[PDB]
C-alpha cells in the first residue's frame, strides 16, 4: 500500500511480546540456546510470509570460559596466600535465580595465564593517560598490573596501549563516577549499576577483518584458517572485567604518587593513587590474576530472509541487527530484535494482502556481534561480489533505546533528508510534545550545532554491523535509537550495559514502561527501509555531502594550519582538496539539476541515475584502503587509528598529521601528509566525475 | 544500419594511407612529434564524427638516451684502450637517411653507469640458464657482465634474473638462430633481421603498477611523486641492446666452460662458450658499458574519443590501442593504429547519416605503451570508479599483421563463441581459400588441440593496453590479428620487431602488399566491437567459461599430484575446487537456460541480465589481488610470477607450487597451497552466485 499502512501496522504490545520471548533465557553467541532462537526466528520469519529464510552458518573462532576453573582476581600476600578473593558471578536478578547456562563475566579472547606484580592505576587507559606516566610522573607500567576504568574509549584501545606500554595483565572496572546516574536506586529498585554489576564485551582490535582467522574471505567448511599465531587482533595478555564493590578492595590499599590531577579521580572512597604497588605494609602485597578462557572453532548462524522486490529484485536494501547476547540482552540487543520482528511482521502483513516492494529487502539476524561483529562480516564477505553491484542501503538495528530522551541518528549524508522527512510525518512520544512531530522535539531537544531548526545527526562510526557495508563496501547505511540527554545525564552508555541485570524488567519498569519509546525507534527504521526500497528515485542527496565534505577539509585544513612553519618548509598544500570539492559541489549541483528535468517512466533512464546515486557512496571506497588498515576503505568516513572514538573525517591526512610534531624524520611525515591530500583530493574528484554526464 | 554497412565501409586503402601517414617521421612517447600526432589524430576524429575527443594528458616517468653522450659497449684491455666499439645507431633506411629525430637503440629505464668485467654467456636469461650455471657448471656470475639474448622470455624478466645472480651488467643480442627466417634476404631486399639491426624495448617489471612513480593512482599535476628510491620495477644494473654484427664480435674471443648441449647455441659462427672471461691472451681484457640514459617526467597524452550510445550511454565499450613507437613503427604500432583510424572513419561515417551505438563506445589512442603500459594504466586508474561499473568489454587493437600465414585471437572464454560467429560471416583473404570464410582459413590452419573443427583460442596474457582493463578492473577483452604459422617458421616475433627498418616499405613490399590481411584484422576487430555495443543481450556466454574452468582445474590437479606422497602428509584436497567448478557449471547451465525463456521486450530485466554477464568476468577479481602483486586481481587468468610467459591458469595455486619441492618449509609451502586451493575455490562459487536467481 503505502508507508501510511506499514508504520500504523506496527504495534507496541508485539513489540513487547517479542522482547519478553526473547529475555528470558541466556542467548550467548554458538550455544544452544542461540541456535533455538535462530531456528524459531526462522520459523516465525517464514510464518510471516517472507519469500525465503535460511541459516547461514560459519565455524569462526570464538571465546568461553571455562565451566570448571573460573577466572578471578585475587590480592596475594609473600606467602601465596590469596588474601582477597573477587565474585565468580554477579547476583542474578530476582525472578531469574533458577535460570541456568548464565556465563559469567569475562572479556572475551583474553590469553590465559597467571600473571603477578604490582598495581598501576591507569585511568581510562588512553593514549593520554599513558603517556603522563613515563613523560611526567615518570611511572614505568611494564611487567605491572594495570587497572583502568571503562569509558571514553573502545575496551581494546585500552588493551592494545597496555601491551604497547608492557603491562602483564588488563583489569576493567566500571566506576560509579561513569555508570550511576545521580539521584537512582539500583537495578531491583532503579536502573543505576548495582556494585555486582559487571559489564562484558570483546577486547579485540580486528580494524573490519571479521573472522580472525579467515580475514578477507568467509569461514565456511572448505576453509584455510591460520593458527593462533597470525590471528588478526588477539591481544596477548589476559583482561578480566569487575565491578566497583570489588574495584574498591583492589583500589582502597593502593600507593605510590598522588593522581596527577582531578580528572584522574571518580566517585569511590579510595584516594585514586597512581603509583604501582601498595602502601605501607600492603607493599609487600601483589595481584594474582587466573584467567582460564579458551578461544575454540564454534558454529555461528545467522538468520538471512528475502522479501524480492516487485521491479527491480537485484536491488538489495538490507535491514539487519544481531541476535546473540551476553546474559539476556534486555537492551542489548533483544530491544532491537523485538523491534526488527514487529518490522519483519507488518511487512509480511502487507506482503500477505500482495504487496511487493519495489526493490528487494534483505533482512538480517546476525551473530556473534559481541565476539567482533563475525556474523555479519563473514556473511558481507561471502557476498561481497553481490553487495558491491546490488547493496542500495544499509539499515543497522541494534539496541533500540539506551535512554529516554530524545532521538538520535547516525546515516550517511545522503540520508540525511529522507531521514528528516521521515521525522516531520511521525509523532513524538515525550511528554509537553502530544501533537506534535518528532521532528520538532528531536530539533528542539537536539539542535544542530552549526544550523538553526535542524535537528542534529552524528557521524557514521564503527563497531556494530554496519562497519563492513559502510566502511569496507561503501554501501549507504543509518541508525535510528533513542538515548538519554546529551547534557543533563552526561555518562557513557546506561549503567546496566552488558549486564546481567539488562532484563526484561528494567525496560518494563524503567526505560520504556507504554514501549512508545520502541514504537517511534521501530518506526523510524522501518520508514527509514520503506522510503530506501520503494520510491522511484533513490531518496539520496548528493549537496548535503558536498556541504560536509567542505566542512571537512576546512576542519582538516585548520588542523595542519595549526603547524604554519612546516607546512611553508615542504610546500604542504591543500589547494587540490579545496579544488576537489569546489567541483564536486558543481557537478553535485548539475546532477541535482538533471535529476528534476528527468522523465521518470522511462525505466532504462531510471537504472542508470538510480545507479549513479547508489554508486555516489561506492566511489568513495579505496580499493587500497587506509594505511595498515586494508579493510578499512571508506576516503571520507573511515575510522581513524589514533582515536577510533572521536576522530575527524579525512581519517588518511587526520592520521598523518597526528602526533607530527613527535616524529624523528619531519620531511617523510610531511610526504606522508601531501600523500593522503593527493589521495583524498583525487577520491573527492573521482566521486564527483560518477555524477557527471554519462559519456 | 548493421554490420553489413560497417563491415564493407572500411576500405584497404585507407588503412594504407594511414600507415603511410603515420609511418614518415619519428614518433616516441613525449616527444614533439608524438604530440603533434596526437593533435592531427585528434582533430580527425573530430572531422569523422565522434561526439567528443580529449586530450587526456599525465606527467610520467620515461627514459632517454643522452643525445650528446651516446651509449655503447667496448671491448677494453688492461691499459683501458677501448680496442673494439659496438655501433652508435642503426644505418637508416634507404630514403629514410634524411630523417631527423632518430633515437638510438637503448634500453628503457636502464640506470647510468659504467661496468666492467668478465663476460658470462647466460643464453636466453631464463631460470632454468642460471640454475645450470651454478648447479651445473659450478660458475659464479656475480660481478660478471651478462650477455643474453632475446627470445623465449620478457627482457624485464631477464634483466631481473640478472640481478638475481648479481650481475653488473646485461647485454642483449638477436641471434640471427631465433630472428632470421631461412632462405629470406635482409630488410632492403626482404624482411629478415639485418646485422645492425637492433630490438628497443623497456626492461621494467610493473606487475601492473603503470607509472612507477604513482603506483595506484594517476599522473595528474596535483599528484605526489615517490622518489625514485622506492619506485616500482625500476632496474639496478645498465642494459644496453645490440644486434649480432656487434655481438659476434663480442662472442668470438669467449673461452672457459664449453655449453651445455646444442640448445645453449645459435646460428653465429662463434663457439657460444658460457666460461666467464675471453680465452687465451684475450684473457686480460674485459667489456665496458657506456650507459647514459636518463630518466625524466615527461607529459603523455591519450587521444580519448567518445561515440554517445543510443539506449545504454553508461555502457562503455572500448577499443583501444597505443600510438607511441620506437623510430617509425611500420607495424607496432602504426599497422594496428592505422587500422583503428579507419574502424573510427566508418563507425563516423555511419554517425554522420544518423546512426547510433546502442551502448557507449570509447575509442583511445594510447600514449607511453613501450614505456610500460603507462598511458592506458594511468587513465584506468583515473578512470576505474567508471569503468567498474560501466566497463562492458575492451578490444584492443595493436599491431594487426605479426604474421601473414593465419588469424590468431586471444580472448576471454566469454568471447569464444561471438568471435567464432564473427569470424564465419567474414571472408577469408588467404590463397587457395577464395569464397571461402575466414572460419575455414583460420580452423585448418590453426585447429584446436582439444576439439575438432574449431579454431585455437590462446590466453589473454599481459603486455598490452589490456593489462591493467582484464587483470585489475576485469573487464572482458579480446585481441585478434594475423600471425606467422605456427610450425613451419617457428621463430620469435618477426626479424624486424621493434627495429629501425619496421618502416612502410617492409609492410607494402613484403608483409601486406595489397592491405587484405590488413583488412581482415580491421573487420574482425570492427565487427567484435559492433556486436559488442550494439547486440540487445550482451554476446557472452559462461559455458564456455565453466568447460575451460573444467580443464584448468584438472590441469592443477595434474601438476599436484606429481607430490602424491606431499598431499597426503599435509591433506592436500582439491575437492573444494572440484564442486565450485561443478556448482559453476550447474549455475551456468540454469541461467543459459533463463536466458532463452526471458522476454527482451522488457528494459528493467534486460538490464538485470546484461549486468549479471558484465559483472560475471568481474566476479573473478579479488579485492587483495595475488600474493605480493596487488595489482594482478584477476583469479583465473593474471599472469604467474615463476613464468609470466607460459604459465597455467589458477596463477596463485601455480605459483605455490612451483618449485615446491625447493622449499626448506614443505608444511608451510603446502599450508600456502591449500590457501590458494581455499580462495581459488571461493572465487569460482562466488563468481557462480552471480548467476544464480536473483533475491
Ligand atoms: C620505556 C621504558 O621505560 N622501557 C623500559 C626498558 O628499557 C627496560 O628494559 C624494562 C625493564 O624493567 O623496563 C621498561
Ligand atoms: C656463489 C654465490 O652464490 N655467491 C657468491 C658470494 O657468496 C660471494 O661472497 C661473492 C664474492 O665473490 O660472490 C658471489
Ligand atoms: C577446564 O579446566 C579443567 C581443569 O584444569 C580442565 O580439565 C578442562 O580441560 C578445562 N576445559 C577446557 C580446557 O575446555
Ligand atoms: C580465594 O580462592 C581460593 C581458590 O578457591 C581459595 O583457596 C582461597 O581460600 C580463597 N581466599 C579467600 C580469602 O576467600
Ligand atoms: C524518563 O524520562 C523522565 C523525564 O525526565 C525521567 O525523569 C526518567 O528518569 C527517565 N527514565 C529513565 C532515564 O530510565
Ligand atoms: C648529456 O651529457 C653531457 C655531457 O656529460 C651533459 O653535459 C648533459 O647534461 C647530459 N644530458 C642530460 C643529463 O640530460
Ligand atoms: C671507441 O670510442 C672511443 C670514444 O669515442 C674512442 O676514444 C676510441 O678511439 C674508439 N675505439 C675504436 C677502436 O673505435
Ligand atoms: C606470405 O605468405 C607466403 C605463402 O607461404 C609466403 O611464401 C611469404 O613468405 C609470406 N610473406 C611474408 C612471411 O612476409
Ligand atoms: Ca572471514
Ligand atoms: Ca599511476
Ligand atoms: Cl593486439
Ligand atoms: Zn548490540
Ligand atoms: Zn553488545
Ligand atoms: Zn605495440
Ligand atoms: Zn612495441
Amino acid at each position: 500500500h503505502n508507508m501510511k499502512a506499514f508504520l500504523d501496522e506496527l504495534k507496541a504490545e508485539n513489540i513487547k511480546k517479542f522482547l519478553y520471548n526473547f529475555t528470558q533465557i541466556p542467548h550467548l553467541a554458538g550455544t544452544e540456546q542461540n541456535f533455538q532462537l535462530a531456528k524459531q526466528i526462522q520459523s516465525q520469519w517464514k510464518e510471516f510470509g517472507l519469500d525465503s529464510v535460511e541459516l547461514a552458518h560459519y565455524d569462526v573462532l570464538l571465546s568461553y570460559p571455562n565451566k570448571t576453573h573460573p577466572n578471578y582476581i585475587s590480592i596475594i600476600n609473600e606467602d601465596g596466600n590469596e588474601i582477597f578473593n573477587t565474585s565468580l558471578f554477579e547476583p542474578p536478578p530476582p525472578g531469574y535465580e533458577n535460570v541456568s547456562d548464565i556465563v559469567p563475566p569475562f572479556s572475551a579472547f583474553s590469553p590465559q595465564g597467571m600473571p603477578e606484580g604490582d598495581l598501576v592505576y591507569v585511568n581510562y587507559a588512553r593514549t593520554e593517560d599513558f603517556f603522563k606516566l613515563e613523560r611526567d610522573m615518570k611511572i614505568n607500567c611494564s611487567g605491572k598490573i594495570v587497572i583502568a576504568r571503562y569509558g571514553k574509549v573502545f575496551r581494546g584501545n585500552k588493551v592494545k596501549n597496555a601491551q604497547l606500554a608492557g603491562a602483564k595483565g588488563v583489569i576493567l572496572y566500571s566506576d560509579p563516577a561513569d555508570y550511576f546516574a545521580p539521584g537512582v536506586k539500583s537495578y531491583p529498585d532503579g536502573w543505576n549499576l548495582p556494585g555486582g554489576g559487571v559489564q562484558r564485551g570483546n577486547i579485540l582490535n580486528l580494524n573490519g577483518a571479521g573472522d580472525p582467522l579467515t580475514p578477507g574471505y568467509p569461514a565456511n567448511e572448505y576453509a584455510y584458517r591460520r593458527g593462533i599465531a597470525e590471528a588478526v587482533g588477539l591481544p596477548s595478555i589476559p583482561v578480566h572485567p569487575i565491578g566497583y564493590y570489588d574495584a574498591q578492595k583492589l583500589l582502597e590499599k593502593m600507593g605510590g604518587s598522588a593522581p596527577p590531577d582531578s580528572s584522574w579521580r571518580g566517585s569511590l572512597k579510595v584516594p585514586y593513587n597512581v603509583g604501582p604497588g601498595f602502601t605501607g605494609n600492603f607493599s609487600t602485597q601483589k595481584v594474582k590474576m587466573h584467567i582460564h578462557s579458551t578461544n575454540e572453532v564454534t558454529r555461528i548462524y545467522n538468520v538471512i530472509g528475502t522479501l524480492r522486490g516487485a521491479v527491480e529484485p537485484d536491488r538489495y536494501v538490507i535491514l539487519g541487527g544481531h541476535r546473540d547476547s551476553w546474559v539476556f540482552g534486555g537492551i542489548d540487543p533483544q530491544s532491537g530484535a523485538a523491534v526488527v520482528h514487529e518490522i519483519v511482521r507488518s511487512f509480511g502483513t502487507l506482503k500477505k494482502e500482495g504487496w511487493r516492494p519495489r526493490r528487494t529487502i534483505l533482512f538480517a539476524s546476525w551473530d556473534a556481534e559481541e565476539f567482533g561483529l563475525l556474523g555479519s562480516t563473514e556473511w558481507a564477505e561471502e557476498n561481497s561480489r553481490l553487495l558491491q553491484e546490488r547493496g542500495v542501503a544499509y539499515i543497522n538495528a541494534d539496541s533500540s533505546i539506551e535512554g529516554n530522551y530524545t532521538l538520535r541518528v547516525d546515516c550517511t549524508p545522503l540520508m540525511y533528508s529522507l531521514v528528516h522527512n521521515l521525522t516531520k510525518e511521525l509523532k513524538s512520544p515525550d511528554e509537553g510534545f502530544e501533537g506534535k512531530s518528532l521532528y520538532e522535539s528531536w530539533t528542539k531537544k537536539s539542535p544542530s550545532p552549526e544550523f538553526s531548526g535542524m535537528p542534529r545527526i552524528s557521524k557514521l562510526g564503527s563497531g556494530n554491523d554496519f562497519e563492513v557495508f559502510f566502511q569496507r563496501l561503501g554501501i549507504a547505511s543509518g541508525r535510528a535509537r533513542y538515548t538519554k540527554n546529551w547534557e543533563t545525564n552526561k555518562f557513557s552508555g546506561y549503567p546496566l550495559y552488558h549486564s546481567v541485570y539488562e532484563t526484561y524488567e528494567l525496560v518494563e519498569k524503567f526505560y520504556d514502561p507504554m514501549f512508545k519509546y520502541h514504537l517511534t525507534v521501530a518506526q523510524v527504521r522501518g520508514g527509514m527501509v520503506f522510503e530506501l526500497a520503494n520510491s522511484i528515485v533513490l531518496p539520496f542527496d548528493c549537496r548535503d555531502y558536498a556541504v560536509v565534505l567542505r566542512k571537512y577539509a576546512d576542519k582538516i585544513y585548520s588542523i595542519s594550519m595549526k603547524h604554519p612553519q612546516e607546512m611553508k618548509t615542504y610546500s604542504v598544500s591543500f589547494d587540490s582538496l579545496f579544488s576537489a570539492v569546489k567541483n564536486f559541489t558543481e557537478i553535485a549541483s548539475k546532477f541535482s539539476e538533471r535529476l528534476q528535468d528527468f522523465d521518470k517512466s522511462n525505466p532504462i533512464v531510471l537504472r542508470m541515475m538510480n545507479d549513479q546515486l547508489m554508486f555516489l557512496e561506492r566511489a568513495f571506497i579505496d580499493p587500497l584502503g587506509l594505511p595498515d588498515r586494508p579493510f578499512y576503505r571508506h576516503v571520507i568516513y573511515a575510522p581513524s587509528s589514533h582515536n577510533k572514538y572521536a576522530g575527524e573525517s579525512f581519517p588518511g591526512i587526520y592520521d598523518a598529521l597526528f602526533d607530527i610534531e613527535s616524529k624523528v624524520d619531519p620531511s617523510k611525515a610531511w610526504g606522508e601528509v601531501k600523500r593522503q591530500i593527493y589521495v583524498a583530493a583525487f577520491t573527492v574528484q573521482a566521486a564527483a566525475e560518477t555524477l557527471s554526464e554519462v559519456a
